[PDB]
């Protein structure tokens, strides 16, 4: 709901996409960055 937390998520998880040594967690950062998004369309046309 709040744009100020789900901005925090996603700058957060982009820097993190960055790292190498962390194959394990493009994949995660993936459903997040998804749900994120889809929670973003929704609040605009709420």
């Amino acid at each position: 709901i709040d744009v100020l937390r789900a901005k925090a998520a996603k700058e957060r998880a982009e820097r993190r996409l960055q790292s190498q040594q962390d194959d394990i967690d493009f994949k995660r950062a993936e459903l997040a960055l998804k749900r994120a998004m889809n929670r973003l369309s929704v609040a605009e046309m709420k």
